[PDB]
């Protein structure tokens, strides 16, 4: 089990690497999987597009893991 944390915020770059949810937008769990080799819970996902949903334009939603 990961720990997996995120907070509003709407300045996502290209410069790093960062994955963001654009509101309406669902968050893609496999891409995850393949972009941090590790398994993403659909628990954790459905809470991140919970966020979006909420989320106004302009805004976007930080997701990442940790152990």
């Amino acid at each position: 089990m990961t720990t997996f944390t995120s907070i509003v915020t709407t300045n996502p770059d290209f410069g790093g690497f960062e994955f963001y949810v654009e509101a309406g937008q669902q968050f893609d769990d496999s891409a995850y999987e393949e972009a941090y080799g590790v398994s993403v819970p659909s628990a954790v996902v459905e809470e991140m597009n919970a966020k979006a949903a909420q989320l106004k334009d302009g805004e976007w939603l930080n997701v990442s893991h940790e152990a």
